[PDB]
């Protein structure tokens, strides 16, 4: 379930562009005289690939976003020009171009009449170079300059990096690589062609270790489930029957609950998954296992107590005190107020004079992780006592020093009964000291392998741990050493590396969009669905559980953070050339200029005679999408039905209309009563005049020699003009290289004989014999 | 007359001060109570504390309303403590507060209006009913209409 | 409303939530405005 969900995230895809990415293309036009005659030749203007610019600024501008999310998506990874490779038969040296449409283009102007011989030789030398000692090739290519500058982008800013055996050794974490007990081998030389991605493993930025508990308990979860899933078995333990035997002849019945290999396990494992993802753990135990009271005084002893819950951990130590040391020393019960300031065992050290005893209390009350950055990672790391299993001696003293007590004020069954509890664990004194070591190393091992901060932060849930499972540990604990295996570290470190590449990956994509839909000013769209869309994709969470209010949150810690530098580059691409996008599309136009006062038709070679404006110059502007927000047309009504001359200003559709006779009638002046009547602009829609030899009216302007006239004008660009020789860009990237992922994949790594394990201090984990 | 809202919860930036005292009581150490019903206390005033934005969001919606429907107020917003209250509930404002979403709901001008005209009607009936009233009234004091 | 008592629940942690519901937003939205209007 949970471990399914967190070991499915499979590490990220490279993309290899197939394509050449392109916003516009070469379309063949009739051009007229200035007259307005046919040329009797045409030609080649740059278009949009795809006019579906709609109408308004803001969907503009939505438009615009979604073009930038376009591009990210197909925003390549690694490039290889070979792939995308042509021959262009026009070619004299029978080279090759560098896209199909390159190659489409190339085909079209050298297959022409029209074309001039100048192109024509252009065409036959444009050729590849390759360049095989540096590895790299260059390729002829024909891209409007915006789609050459997102191309060069592309190429110049891939994500590959060189590969070779001493980056693939450097992969693992330097603790394991500096650990004697685990053996490392390869059996393969990659070349020097050999490329890999790194993956992004900068530390959580949007702390969901602080105010986000629900959250930050799913995450905790998910690492405690890996953890247990990685933390290994305990093998030869002592037998259940034989320990329970001895044990009865210990106590002479006439403390054995819970005991058992399984509860013994599952201790272990609890504890060291507990610990690794920071998960917290309530105690669950009964008052009246006095045995179960004396692991928990070992367990208190081991794990330092900011691990557990307040009230759990108080509780265990209410009832260690008040039936073994107070007991012991003849000390009236503690009366222990619920909510003290204060634990039973900060109390107890300071009313309990046996040196021993006030000692390791002190030191349990005064334990803690030490919070180390190891590797550019946060660590909760041990006492160095704990690692090496020193403070089992504290404990035992201790316990001797109880056990010597008279016990006073108490029957002398009460007495002989704890005293036996303890012979129970004196018994186990040195398999306690290699337990406690063995634990120790098994969470140092297993914590080089986290490359996520160690957060320590109380989590809304706990994970239940039981005193007999405890218990059972230290009663069933045996001489065998049980090392992680070194598949099973890196599995565990590639599952965290996936888990943390993903997370700064679906970081930087919301950052991104939020990002960009701020710099477009949408102002009327909710980010919602974004983090929606980014707590889906970490997968993990349950979006449909997550209320709103979280998702805003996020979205506001989100909002602070920087945008990755690849991302960021192209959004400033996109945000430059917006103006030449938005200006070359042939369904909208960009206002409407009312001037009440005749202005001659412009003369362009693509039109003819045209009422195209190139500028809003000298003329008052009035904002459409401000105006259809607002919805208040008092200004636009007065100066509609005053002749004011103004210029409406907006992404507006035109009708092109190419009738002599309509330009005669002036039909572009009256298409703006129906704002003052309807009072809305979203159906405005003015009239582009298109006069020219087609127009089936042009005997009017060929023989009274008039320059038409309109009263009103479209403001609009002319569209660009289309230079192959201009246009041809070489393309460079690297001739070839192979790409891998899962770089552990050619690590062969193997352990030490588990008896010969050697712990941080150089002497064996376990040695009991 | 009317009764008027100060400006700062007219535009919802007390909601922020109050989020700062929820806060500071969140990290409070709160002094010998159970630890467990502390951390319960203290999440839950984070509950309140993490919905600063959709609080003031509420806030000024609901100032937002009240200032538009009163402008369709005729008589006086005299203020009294009256016999019998409206019983409010907590548990509803609870709900208010964690349930308020996103989306701005004023009234329609036809809801304004009809508002408006019915605060008219009921104020011309009672000044017109008073005019009758008196004028009856004073014409049987001044006829003598003892009985 | 699912999704913010289960929240409140598990933020709770109660080893309270009656009573908060849509109808039950409204219905204090609705009292307040109203009884600011009328000074009851």
């Amino acid at each position: 379930s949970i471990l399914k969900k967190l070991e499915d995230i499979k590490p990220e895809q490279a993309k290899a562009q197939t394509k050449l990415f392109r916003i516009f293309e070469p379309r063949q036009k009739p051009i007229y005289i200035a007259n307005g005659e046919k040329e009797r030749r045409n030609r080649i203007y740059w278009k949009l690939k795809k006019d579906t610019l709609p109408d308004g600024d803001y969907d503009v501008r939505e438009y615009f976003l979604n073009l930038y999310d376009q591009v990210l998506t197909e925003m390549p990874d690694y490039l290889l020009l070979k792939d995308m490779a042509v021959e262009n038969k026009n070619s004299r040296d029978a080279g090759k171009v560098v896209d199909s449409e390159t190659a489409s283009i190339c085909d079209a102007i050298f297959q022409d009449e029209e074309t001039e011989g100048a192109v024509a030789r252009f065409i036959a030398e444009m050729r590849q170079r390759v360049q095989a000692d540096r590895n790299v090739v260059n390729y002829p290519s024909i891209l409007h300059p915006i789609d050459y500058a997102f191309n060069e982008y592309f190429l110049q800013h891939q994500l590959v990096e060189p590969l070779n055996n001493d980056i693939i050794f450097n992969y693992i974490p330097e603790r394991i690589r500096n650990d004697v007990n685990y053996i490392l081998n390869m059996d393969r030389n990659l070349p020097s062609t050999a490329r890999y991605i790194r993956p992004n493993l900068l530390q959580d930025r949007l702390n969901l270790h602080d105010n986000f508990e629900s959250l930050w308990d799913t995450i905790t979860t998910s690492n405690y489930i890996l953890a247990r899933s990685v933390v290994p078995d305990l093998k030869e333990l002592v037998s259940t029957e034989a320990q329970i035997q001895k044990m009865s002849q210990d106590l002479q019945l006439e403390f054995l609950t819970g005991i058992n290999s399984q509860a013994a396990n599952d201790c272990f494992k609890t504890l060291i998954a507990a610990m690794l993802s920071q998960r917290t753990m309530s105690l669950d135990f009964v008052t009246t296992n006095y045995m179960s009271l004396i692991s928990g005084m070992w367990l208190l002893t081991v794990v330092p107590n900011d691990m557990f819950i307040r009230e759990s951990l108080v509780a265990c130590q209410l009832a260690i005190v008040n039936t073994i040391i107070y007991v012991a020393f003849g000390m009236q019960r503690m009366h222990y107020r619920n909510g003290d300031p204060q634990t039973p065992f900060q109390i107890a050290e300071q009313q309990i004079q046996n040196f021993q005893v006030a000692n390791w209390l002190h030191f349990v009350n005064n334990n803690y992780f030490r919070q180390v950055v190891i590797d550019g990672v946060l660590n909760q790391v041990l006492n160095d006592n704990i690692r090496n299993g020193h403070v089992i001696n504290q404990l035992m003293e201790a316990l001797m020093q109880l056990s010597r007590q008279q016990f006073p004020t108490m029957p002398v069954d009460y007495k002989r009964s704890i005293q036996r509890g303890i012979l129970l664990l004196s018994n186990r004194l040195g398999q306690l000291v290699d337990l406690t070591r063995l634990l120790a190393y098994s969470y140092e091992t297993l914590m080089a392998c986290v490359t996520m901060n160690m957060q320590h932060v109380q989590t809304l849930t706990t994970e239940k741990l039981q005193l007999t499972s405890v218990t059972s540990l230290c009663m069933l604990i045996g001489n065998a050493t049980v090392i992680p295996s070194p598949q099973t570290l890196f599995h565990y470190y590639n599952v965290n590396v996936n888990f943390h590449s993903n997370y700064n990956e679906r970081i930087n994509d919301a950052v991104a969009i939020i990002t960009a839909a701020n710099r477009l000013n949408l102002y009327q769209k909710k980010m919602k669905a974004i983090v929606e869309d980014f707590l889906k994709r970490l997968h993990i969470f349950d979006v449909a559980v997550a209320p709103d209010d979280q998702m805003y949150r996020l979205r506001d810690r989100l909002r602070l953070l920087p945008v990755e530098v690849r991302r960021l580059d192209i959004f400033n691409l996109i945000l430059m050339a917006m103006d030449q996008i938005e200006r070359a599309s042939d369904k909208i136009a960009q206002g409407v200029i009312i001037a009440y006062r005749d202005m001659q038709l412009e003369r362009d070679e693509m039109y003819g005679y045209v009422n195209i404006a190139r500028n809003l110059d000298g003329f008052q502007q009035i904002n459409l999408e401000e105006l259809m927000r607002t919805g208040s047309y008092a200004q636009i009504t007065n100066m509609l039905l005053n002749n004011q001359p103004v210029a409406l200003v907006g992404a507006l559709p035109f009708v092109t209309d190419s009738s002599v006779i309509s330009l005669i009638a002036i039909l572009d002046a009256t298409v703006f009563a129906q704002i003052v009547k309807l009072r809305k602009v979203d159906t405005l829609k003015p009239i582009l005049y298109k006069i020219n030899s087609d127009s089936n009216d042009f005997y009017l302007v060929a023989n009274y020699d008039w320059v038409p006239i309109s009263t009103t004008k479209v403001y609009k660009q002319v569209p660009v003009q289309f230079d192959f020789r201009n246009s041809m860009h070489m393309l460079t990237s690297n001739l070839t290289f192979t790409v891998y992922s899962d770089l552990l994949a050619f690590v062969s790594a193997d352990t030490v004989e588990p008896i010969n394990a050697v712990a941080f201090d150089n002497m064996r984990i376990m040695n009991e014999l």
